[PDB]
């Protein structure tokens, strides 16, 4: 009488702790776990407004998932951190955390301490980096046959059906055109547009943008070839001074004089687009309905009120300059489109700017018969672009369908061989833990997991094939390089690095202290 | 359109029914874990009525607790099997299940399907059985020294403070002296008392019994040596036909002459219990008031309304026979005892029937200082009454301390190379999880399981030494047998195939289905 | 105006009670399809008492999940009669009833009318019965090797594991004894009796019966051998006439002279028992006291109050004849049993009467090591005691493994090539629905049922293997008669025609209006 | 699992629709009946 710690809160030690949070990782792991792979389902995920999200997409499913708990939430960052490093594989990466906790439980079940447990990943987590690098194969950044075998494989994994050789020699044209000069690859600079139409195989690549704009007036040209582009971002209206002023008028003549004088300003803003040679305008502020006038006139097509975010979009597109003043604006500034054009898609009014030669960001225009069909697509196309990307940058790939995961594994084994002790029985741990991508990939398709992966191990066993994988289609272990079932180093290393990292930090938690 | 299962209701299935089971079954081994060995310690329970119970017993303990769960109810199950089987070893059945359980669950993690774990556990339990017949030692039913030792192991197990050698003899006595023709005993000759008293230590055997009564009259002696005793069921009241009669009186004197012939009919039936040379009298019904003083008058001390349980034991520790017609009675039927006495313990007042020459049964007086105190220590002296019991009728032992367990477990995994691809990991499952005893001792004794492990599997090899334990005190590895730790092979042979059998059933459970 | 169905109602119509009672049905069906076969796996039933139920027993499931679905209820009755009529094959006649509305609804989507589709239903079922008597093997009432093997396979149903020679072998024995002149066996002869013990192996046949009673004095022997059984419905105690009769007493001496009366009433009546030469006495009443000590100074067994129950099934193994007036027993009215012992089973004492000569009621005593365990056992021995009687009161048997099904189907086929009309669809969907028990046999063994069910298929072919079907143990196509796997015809006739007639039943509604 | 339709709504098919429309017309349709010609009558509504 009274209590120290408030009477609102529940708590959980020792054994408990570790059973809650272990518990909480292996069931958020077992969620996604079916999703895995070529032959993985797809979740239905409706909310409390009724909206509905169909996904193979790991970390989709868990965002859309309205997860509460702790120790899961911490899980959920694996996946984050997946998809914002490769923007892919966020599947493998919750599944083997979750693998790691639950390989953990049987140690901490022997009463290992979980200090050691935690040394023994980490150590393990380590070595594993270091053989990742001897494992990886190095390609160019040029390498177009390699680049979109890359994307199949990724497209792949979002099910067979949607690995379009077209959709994969589409996305890897779009990302080579948007590598810096630096060799990095942006994956914003790839506008992503979303339209309903009469199939998926109409998903096409522009060079160039896509603007939620109608043209200003109906008296401009609603098509303009080999066009000069002028991007504004001043409002062309009356200028005002940025010190209060006010007018003052005696002589009833000097009325007209003001008026006058002020649309005389505005015929001379456009004469200065016009004398510039540009012949199309997009401005991000307005445009009084005069200049409107004034512009169509002279045949210049102009779009008014355009978002920051299209405008910097446009610049990057045609190689023009964003002007803020219009007396600054020469016609050095002027990008330059093979097309620009007013057209509708799918009942909805746009401005196409496309058919740019060196373009610095282009579009994917996303096609399918309806909705959800479409949104499913773009996120596949977005893993994609994740993984063509990662390989333009890093240049080291490695095979795919776990064979990976099994060669690493069985070095991993080896290594722990020289450990002293009880360590030792946590890098075992942690190499056995990596088996859980080949066996899900197995149950999945079907097959039986125990029988697989000793096949799959047999072939990798002293001077094997580092690429031999499971073939989930055919049923048989084969090399998965020369199948072309290959993936960046990235996603394996982003994903084991990620998976220890939150585990270590879990398997030292002896205490849970919630309130409410 | 309705549901056909009633809305009213949770389901569970697949993997989720197979975590629920093997989660409610660990978390039942893991309450009970704390109490194994002579390290072990007590839990308090409290009730909804503010009544307490504090006890190391395993089955008490998971009786007393409501346990709701349904998995949970099935291995409580267990424990009470144990209990009535064996006496002892509740505990180590219980967690030898849950461990079970926590084993299965790895192999169902991989896949292994739960009709074969079930088939790899059941060869397993079945080959263990023939193991506990080869290691099992013969003695013999009236081997006083082995005997007390299987009595002072039990009373250990609750902690070596209780395990007094007095208490040990006093009941090796006690069970030794009720055994019957066909050699086997029955707990229920023995009759437990609970008086308070001045110490524990005070805890003595009474060739005899307690009879919770007084003497009806207090002009009857209160001491008698070397008596004869008579047992009635019939009652020292005036006899009525069953059929329906009644008296008419016409005549005045005919009263007394009524009355004086009711009268005479109990002067003669006690002028016939004393011819038959009885002086002490146990009535299982009433004496009428006049009756008991003709007794008193004779010299003959008695006791009205014998709970019929008294006389049952009454009857099996003097020799006498209860007697359903007073004249039928005769000195045959009369029993002998030593000492028959009026006096008080603690308080209150009883009749002790003592030093009877050969009892078939006989009483336990437990003494100590507090109600709660003398609980435990009676219900330390059923343990160890049910392994003498079980050591007379199977004459079968085998040494303690974990070392029985790790034996078997040594050649399980022997039995286990001959298994042919899969099963054979259920069956290496199986040995591991009898480790879990000497696991379980070392951790409740502070010392490290791994490292014990080790030390005592070592000196199980090569043909080394069934016996070989961890000592919870001096930390080493000792010979069990040679130390005196020893149990009746009963006891592990029932507990394994409860744990065994009780997995089994919940192993090959894949819905749950739960009303309410 | 005022509406004259009532308003509480709800209505489904057309299209929507068809659909409404197909799906309830197909449900029902799938609730129970994963116990099916060897690889079946089991439920867990709680109730709103927290009451446990572990079982792979179909009827029982669905006994005990209390479902209120109308179309569903039809269906349980489907495995209620299956229980009723053959003991066995519930889950096997659920399912094809299931199975059924599937085919059906397959055929009402096309627009083929109900009373059609209920036609060739009605066609395939009667020629699947003509279709069964050719295909069953005619085998002999007392050929133990056979009826083993059909007790084996019951057995197996329920799990390989329980599948225990000695069990089988008992069974025989016991369904084999209480086969009564005309050659019929009523199971309620096999009485069952469940006591905790050391396992399940200790599961032991009693010619003769278990009673739940003690012997009324401790002075009677405990044990006798080659007993003479008297069983007395009548009570050995004082007799009182129908007619109301009252005793008037008015000499104080004429007082003992009724007493006595009383007195030598029991002692005769006792005296006529003896001289019957009866040794054991089974009475239904009570037993007055004092004759319960006449009776023990004589040396005869004899318990009190013994339910109606018993006494008949005691009559129905001794030989004796329930004697209403002791005067007239003779010593013809007396059974004969090789052994009368009271003696502890689980701690509790009860009266064994066994060794009988030619017993007509037997006991089936079930072991095993806990309560829950024990209830699956019995129910296992209950289907196999249905199955044995199934075959030595019919004489035929068919093949298991789903073979006899695949023949049946393949050879209606061939029947409905010969049907014109829509009529032919229904039948032949009537075929192809019986192929359900192999393809869910194998699905339930991990097995892939399309290729199987091809394979199975082609051994039935062209003359023709009718025993052919799939082994869940090896994965292959073998003979199942040379492997032992058969049943009794009449689980096949049962189910199919049970299947078929509820089935009709349900695709007649077009309306259901459910109340409250 | 749950239903497409709303449960939250009252339906009417076949003979049922046609009588619920054929019926609310020939009412409306008989509550001005009485108003028809030199001789019909007037009604008073009260709001
Ligand atoms: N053709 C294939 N055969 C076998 N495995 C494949 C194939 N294509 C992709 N995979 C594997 O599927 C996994 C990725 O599957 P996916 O469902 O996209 O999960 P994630 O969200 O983790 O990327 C990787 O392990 C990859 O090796
Ligand atoms: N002196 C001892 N040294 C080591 N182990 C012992 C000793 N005495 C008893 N044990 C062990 O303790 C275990 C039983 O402990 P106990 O708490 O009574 O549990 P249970 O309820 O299962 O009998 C057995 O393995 C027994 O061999
Ligand atoms: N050894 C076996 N191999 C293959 N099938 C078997 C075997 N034993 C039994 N069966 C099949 O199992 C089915 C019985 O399943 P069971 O679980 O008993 O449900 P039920 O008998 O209640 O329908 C029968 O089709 C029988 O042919
Ligand atoms: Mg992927
Ligand atoms: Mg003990
Ligand atoms: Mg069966």
């Amino acid at each position: 009488q009274p209590g120290v710690l408030p009477e609102n809160m529940k708590r959980y030690m020792g054994r408990d702790a570790q059973r809650m949070n272990i518990l909480a990782g292996r069931i958020i792991a077992e969620t996604v776990r079916s999703t895995l792979g070529p032959k993985g389902m797809d979740k239905m995920l409706v909310d409390d407004l009724g909206d509905v999200v169909v996904t193979n997409d790991g970390v989709t499913i868990l965002r859309e998932m309205s997860v509460e708990h702790p120790a899961a939430k911490m899980l959920i960052e694996v996946a984050k951190t997946q998809e914002k490093e490769v923007g892919d594989g966020t599947t493998t990466a919750v599944v083997v955390a979750g693998e790691l906790l639950r390989k953990a439980e049987e140690l901490l079940d022997q009463n290992v301490h979980p200090t050691i447990v935690v040394k023994g990943y980490q150590a393990a987590a380590q070595k594993a980096q270091e053989l990742l690098k001897t494992i990886a194969c190095e390609v160019g950044a040029q390498d177009k046959e390699i680049l979109t075998k890359i994307a199949m494989t990724s497209i792949t994994g979002k099910g067979a059906e949607k690995a379009k050789e077209k959709l994969a020699e589409i996305i890897v044209e779009a990302v080579s055109a948007v590598v810096d000069d630096e060799g990095k690859v942006d994956k914003d600079l790839i506008k992503i547009e979303k339209k309903s139409g009469a199939s998926i195989d109409d998903t096409e690549l522009i060079k160039g943008v896509l603007v939620d704009k109608e043209r200003v007036s109906a008296q401009m040209p609603k098509k303009v070839t080999d066009a000069k582009i002028a991007l504004l971002n001043c409002a062309i209206e009356i200028k005002e001074t940025e010190t209060d002023a006010e007018i003052r008028i005696t002589d009833p003549a000097k009325l007209m004089e003001f008026i006058e004088q002020e649309e005389k300003m505005l015929k001379d803003m456009v004469a200065e687009i016009k004398a510039s040679g540009a012949n199309v305008l997009f401005c991000q502020k307005g445009i009084d309905d005069l200049a409107q006038h004034y512009l169509a006139k002279e045949g210049i097509v102009a779009a008014r009120r355009v978002k920051k975010s299209d405008m910097e979009k446009l610049a990057k597109a045609t190689g023009a300059n964003v002007i803020a003043a219009i007396a600054a604006l020469s016609a050095q500034d002027l990008g330059d489109a093979g097309l620009v054009e007013e057209r509708k898609i799918s009942g909805d009014s746009m401005i196409f700017v496309e058919e740019c030669k060196h373009p610095k960001a282009v579009t994917m225009l996303i096609r399918g018969t309806t909705e959800h069909v479409i949104e499913e697509v773009a996120r596949a196309v977005d893993d994609a672009v994740g993984v063509v990307g990662c390989t333009i940058e890093d240049g080291r790939i490695v095979s795919g369908g776990g064979s990976t995961e099994v060669e690493l594994s069985m070095k991993l084994r080896e290594y722990a061989e020289g450990i002293s002790g009880r360590e030792q029985l946590a890098v075992r741990a942690f190499a056995d833990a990596l088996e859980v991508i080949p066996r899900t990939l197995a149950e999945n398709a079907g097959l039986d997991a125990i029988e697989i992966l000793v096949k799959v191990r047999a072939a990798h066993a002293s001077n094997g094939n580092k690429c031999a994988g499971l073939n989930v289609f055919t049923g048989a272990v084969e090399d998965m390089c020369e199948n072309g079932v290959v993936e960046p180093l990235r996603v394996k290393t982003q994903a084991i690095q990620s998976a220890a990292e939150s585990t270590e930090m879990l398997l030292r938690i002896d205490d849970v202290i919630a309130a409410e």
